[PDB]
């Protein structure tokens, strides 16, 4: 069997925040942020909405885009690093809000920024082994609530959003090949140490990051893994119509595109509008590219990214 | 391809707590707890150890039982409702602690009490689609740190522990058939509402449970899902050598066994010693049954359980 993209959808919270707006609350500059990351705007969730709310709306739009009823879904996977609750799963909460009562399996995957690729690959495994026919794969994050807004270095980097994909069984390949990786030795470079223990937060509840280090290894790792997935599938970088990378830093994206010998004209870019949305970033960009007319059916797409762990991956697929 | 248990392992923290111990802490009785659940003992993690520690130890024992080096693992999945951190995944932390630097994929799954079956089914999907050859599937929990020990109704129910399995590609089936289910409408019956947001805990940091409701639906749901997996696989209840259920409540297990028309002599039972260890419960019983001389190869095992979500499932396999 094969897994193909039936539809895509995305949701960004109403409050769109520019660098200048944020410049009021924190000691930063629009020019400084842009030079570092290429980020100009963020979206921050409203007080009353959480990851499940963002995720549900994106899924709703993904379901409409695929012309599918909620009851047709037989698998739900949510990739998030900011679940609604300690437990149960955010996926079950999303399931409930989508009005899905067909009893389909639902669970969260935790791979941080690389979560959607981890969730997408997982759904692909279910479909190929015949365990599911129509899976709902969602990357949804509310990182604004685990950011230290008194830390100018990290708080300007992250945003909120959700991206959803309807992945379905097919005779011909959508997802051609994928490659996931992880190395726990890089924990210290990006993490939120805190946990809920004994009625309180134990450890730091905020994101700790090592920018230079993350930058150093991301460029190194992403170029290698990209080359692997391509040559392993039997392709070359020239047969790739689009790169849909994780949108944390444009400098990193520029570097990777150059290594594959691809023009930035073959790279979907949303980092300037969204910032680092973690697991929601890739499906956000994918939906943005599809909705903007850039991504066309039959085209070969290279999904790619690295996240906290470190965990990283790349997914080659034909839209 | 097919996925088979190559080796098994388990770990329970040193601090063993009897019902009488809790009777000092809370207005309860040993007989009352035993009458409700059949639980006599629990294990509580030490101050310095967390889910990754319990998980790592269980995995080492599982690795030894399979005669495998850590470097042979090309997939790690941890099922937990009590991760070390907000992020990254506990699986990467476990990966690091096992000294695995081969870059294998690692991520957490959240299905609460049904976590191990979700992870096992997930690992199974990876193996059948040829995406992995030797997977490390771990259920590890430190629920003691999300229990309100001033609540007699819930605190006597849960314990800490970790159970691991090495699942590997094979010519003949280990995992014959599985069926996972979820319904977010039963959220209010079992949950830990709290989350880390804006530098503090937002919502209740402790487990909230509806005993009668969970009991009511578990018996009804588990009998149904059990019957389904059997009939779908083409087996009968009589062809089952062992039931390896989730060990939350002995009354529920008894009820389920009587429904399948099976004797308690064909049911591995550890609830009295372990209590409800969530995702660790099933692999704990499985490892115990194999090591105690009860479970023999070629025998048919029925893994089963329900957890917060609700999420539930049953897994039919031949050891």
């Amino acid at each position: 069997q094969y897994a193909k993209i039936s539809g895509t959808g995305s949701y960004l919270p109403a409050n769109r925040v520019s660098n200048d707006d944020l410049a009021q609350k924190v000691d930063t500059s629009d020019e400084w942020i842009t030079a570092r990351t290429g980020i100009k705007f963020r979206h921050i969730a409203a007080e009353n909405e959480k990851t499940s709310d963002l995720a549900a709306e994106a899924a709703r739009r993904a379901l409409d885009a695929a012309g599918l009823d909620s009851g047709e879904i037989d698998l739900i996977i949510v990739a998030t690093a900011t679940p609604d609750m300690q437990f149960p799963s955010t996926a079950t909460i999303v399931q409930q809000k989508l009005g899905i009562t067909n009893g389909c399996p639902a669970f969260d995957v935790q791979a941080v920024c690389a979560g959607f690729m981890y969730a997408l690959t997982t759904a692909n495994a279910y479909i190929k082994s015949g365990m599911a026919k129509n899976a709902l794969v969602i990357g949804a994050e509310t990182f604004s609530r685990i950011v230290d807004w008194n830390d100018r270095t990290t708080c300007v980097l992250f945003g909120d959003g959700a991206g959803a994909v309807v992945l379905s069984a097919a005779d011909k390949p959508g997802i051609i090949h994928s490659k996931l990786k992880a190395d726990g030795n890089y924990l210290k470079l990006l993490n939120v140490p805190g946990q809920i223990a004994c009625g309180k937060v134990s450890g730091s509840p905020y994101i700790s990051m090592d920018g230079p280090g993350v930058f150093k290894f991301a460029v190194k790792m992403l170029s290698k893994i990209a080359d692997d997935v391509i040559e392993e599938a039997g392709y070359t970088a020239a047969q790739i119509d689009w790169i849909v990378p994780h949108q944390a830093n444009r400098r990193i994206i520029e570097s990777t595109a150059k290594h594959l010998g691809l023009s930035m004209d073959k790279v979907v870019l949303t980092v300037q509008d969204h910032g680092n949305t973690s697991a929601a970033s890739i499906p956000l960009a994918l939906d943005t590219g599809i909705r903007s007319g850039q991504i066309k059916r039959g085209q070969n797409l290279l999904l790619e990214g690295i996240g906290g762990g470190f965990a990283w991956g790349a997914v080659l697929l034909q839209y």
